[PDB]
């Protein structure tokens, strides 16, 4: 009869219009977390639902000490409402879970076991020439574990140690932790076994611009050397071949073309500077049930 | 009788050259606030008045425990002088009121009524075509707050809303779009008795798409880049089809020279917004305070 | 008889190679501050002097309780060394003066009298001759002024406190007055242009609208006014090509000038390096 | 004997795949620090090593109270792993040393001697008299005008990575992201009391850092080009307004000789304006980014920051 006051595991569940599944969600999770003999909590983030999902949450909160509600002021999205629950999650390990149980909750028993071996981040991965080209370009930077990338694998069902949650707590990229932040932070990582390449390589471009200044730096010197090769081609060649229209239009279309993507890479990084300096917060909490406001 | 050390309501009245209306304003407010039987405070923000308005404020301060003065260092904006009073206003609900008193102060009896029901932001809009059908689907579900014949400047905000926007520079222009972003429980009450111009309302729709979004900068970067690869590839292909001479040489140099100027506009616009976000300069400066304490110098 | 804990007045002196003036500066200052019957402190900021200025300062520090030394790591300039002196200066009023006494210390008695009346900022501007406030063109108000504690705290975190006379004095407001005493026009509007960029943003928005509307008058003229009149099969080509490339190619450079001007100000606001570095302190405490 | 609570010296060593050198490193260092009779600590930064370097550090940690370990989450640069150790190093003086022992550790006796004399920064530049040429005299004269008499700590065949720093200096640059490249210009900007100690035991990267210095510690590359770019804009604007106001004629002057050059000159100066603007924009992103400089996975013999 020892009353333990420390929380070991946190289950963060972003929910938007999940009124029917609330009965099957909390019940199936209970038969998985009970045999673990580990103190836990369930953080339920209300993402501005209309179908009275909040009223049904307060009923589960009223008869379950492990149910805690984070009511958002409006609909902010899955990635943002999930970050809201992790901020209010004060456990040693954090496991985000979808409400429709697309992944089996029994994998929590497999996530916590590999977590107690020393690994700080534990993933859960399911199982033409584009499949051989994409898988080869990424192993040169991602590292040992790239199976979380190849479709239809998404690392949205994972376990993270408290050290990883606090590290990326102040980073605006914590909303899209799978967009590349997982590979930058490193730590001890592993996974357990159990699409659309147009959007897969859209993250490849979004990752090069976010974690690197190469697109801006490379085109700065590339756009500078062709400016020196420019001004020199009319410096010594003005004291006096002249194809006329065969190069008056070409130079107008070339020198004017290289500037448009120079303004493109500048406007891209400028928009990223605004996102980093803006004072507008990521989300707003309307009400809280079973939790305290932040900062504590 | 017992005492109470918690303020429940805070009204904020920015004042510039309001030497005349002080006697009628406080008398009118007292006959409205006293029947509520609720603890309140009155924040009067002297915004660099020149007609001895402050000298009359201090006299009202001396004889009324509810009067609290925030004297600014110089004359700032009416929106700025309003944010100063909200920063120094304690209490669970904040409602700013004007000094000319175009809207009846008795309307606060119903802003507080909808606030007790659970609504966090309660507007007071006056009663009186394609644009209204536009904003109802993209901007806000309650377009009646920012209608031409009435602006939502007479409103009541809960403490949770005041604290959430305390650090945002957009709190100066809360009606310029920030109200549609914060969410929360919103509702309005309807009443009857420059602005109101349609060019000034779409200026609010233009100032909003740039403040709360990156689309004007993102859609133009991708657009200016795809026309750039068309410009450099068609130039290489033209340097090895039809060569219309002046019918293309004048058009091309004048098209690229014009698309770069608008590209420089969206960059210079967002650069000015990045600048205003990183300034260490505050919105206002407080010269003197009556019945209040200074804010922590951390800021 | 009895002790006093709070300091009322603070005199801040930036010092660079002032080994000689120290005997005459402290003696003449004591002759003016003593009849005031007001507790005071003297903050001396050593701005990397090459001579024996610091050694003579510590000697005056040993035999005078009102002398306090702020030793900067290297030379940072008169403006930065003066901002450092005010940062370490406690006291309801702050009066900065120079070591070479072009500013007569006897004006301190007149600046403190205007401050007693309620003025928050009292300037000491030299008389002009030659051929409110706004004395910023002939000799003009220098760094000789009085500022209440409320003013120095308001602009403490502001980087513009270094150049307080370049425009920040007109932005802060407060109760201001000046005092006249005796004994280039290019720098006039160089500082007037330095102010219209820091406290306005209008030079950026005015050229954004002007640069965009002439981009509308531009694009529309050749997109389908030239395309609609030449689709049938024109203005003097060379006369129209030269006037187009040099009007459009040049207005972009002014757009690049204002954008590059405001980009540098963003870099100065967000840079993490400090304005100065203190090497040693005498009779003071470190910040924060 | 009695106990002392203040640490006088802090030795920081970044370590990446130094499994073999750990035995000789701690042994040779202990024979240099023991005669000093001052309290010291050794901060070891595990910069994501791949072999068993961390396993051997913990054993040395288990039998030496001066050994302290900072295990980074992954492999960063040498400049980053060294800044991580300085953050966790507590002591009146800080001396960074390499693990492969490229410079003799007996110079610590000379660095501490110059530190107690009042110098806040004490360098240890190698004494090399070879390579004296006209290019070595031009760079020396150009760098002496901004760095000072101390500028001798950066000859081509040596740097200033072996140095002593007082606590006042490591605190002054603690929050500065330029602390990693401290020997890229930041040393000349702080301007504390500096000196060096001599011992005997490329020009591409020298002027590449001199170009990286005028952009980092100045705005001249941006301010000079905006003024130079605006004055040649007035020259192109007025000269064009007069060429179009010259109505005393009507097919071409210098036709393709000047018009092809005009689009060329005005099109090249903009690319240089875009270069300096994009360069400083990337610097603004590096200053405002919330992403940290490193991440600590585990600590041995230390506490997490802030204290
Ligand atoms: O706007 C949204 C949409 C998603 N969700 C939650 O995020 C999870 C995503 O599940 P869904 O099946 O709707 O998306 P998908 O499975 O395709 O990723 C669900 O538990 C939702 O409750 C949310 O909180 N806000
Ligand atoms: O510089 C100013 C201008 C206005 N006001 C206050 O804001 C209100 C503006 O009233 P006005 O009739 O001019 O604006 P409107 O009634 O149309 O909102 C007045 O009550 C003033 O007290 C102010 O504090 N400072
Ligand atoms: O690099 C400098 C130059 C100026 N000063 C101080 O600033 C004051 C102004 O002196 P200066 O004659 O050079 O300026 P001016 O008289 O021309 O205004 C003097 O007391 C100096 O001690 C300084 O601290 N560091
Ligand atoms: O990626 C790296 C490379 C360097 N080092 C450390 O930094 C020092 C540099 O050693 P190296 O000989 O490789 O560099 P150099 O001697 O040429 O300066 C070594 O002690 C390493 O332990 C590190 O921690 N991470
Ligand atoms: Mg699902
Ligand atoms: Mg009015
Ligand atoms: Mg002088
Ligand atoms: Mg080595």
């Amino acid at each position: 009869f020892q009353s333990n006051a420390t929380i070991e595991l946190s289950i963060v569940i972003p929910m938007y219009n999940e009124e029917d599944n609330l009965e099957h969600l909390f019940a199936r999770l209970l038969e998985v977390l009970t045999p673990l003999k580990i103190t836990y909590e369930i953080i339920c983030v209300n993402d501005g639902s209309k179908d009275k999902t909040l009223k049904q949450l307060i009923d589960c909160y009223q008869s379950n000490r492990q149910i805690k509600i984070v009511n958002l002021s409006r609909n902010f999205g899955k990635e943002i409402a999930l970050s809201a629950g992790i901020d209010y999650a004060q456990g040693n390990a954090v496991i985000p879970i979808d409400a429709d149980l697309q992944d089996p909750p029994e994998l929590i028993h497999e996530l916590v076991d590999k977590w107690r071996e020393g690994y700080d981040i534990v993933y859960a991965t399911r199982r033409t020439w584009v499949k051989q080209f994409t898988a080869k370009m990424f192993y040169k930077v991602i590292g040992r574990m790239t199976e979380i990338k190849i479709p239809p694998n998404t690392g949205d069902f994972r376990l993270m140690d408290r050290k990883v949650v606090n590290a990326i707590k102040q980073l605006p990229e914590r909303t899209r932790f799978m967009k590349g932040l997982f590979a930058w932070v490193g730590y001890r990582q592993t996974f357990v076994l159990f699409w659309n390449y147009w959007k897969l390589w859209n993250f490849a471009l979004d990752g090069i611009f976010s974690f690197s200044l190469l697109p801006l730096k490379v085109w700065t010197y590339l756009g500078s050397i062709i400016s020196l090769l420019s001004l020199a081609y009319a410096s010594f060649l003005i004291l006096k071949d002249v194809p006329g229209y065969a190069s008056l239009m070409v130079a107008i279309l070339f020198l004017g073309g290289v500037q448009l993507i120079s303004l493109g890479v500048i406007g891209e990084y400028l928009g990223r500077v605004y996102e980093e300096v803006k004072a507008r917060p990521l989300y707003l909490v309307s009400d809280l049930w079973g939790l305290e406001y932040l900062p504590l």
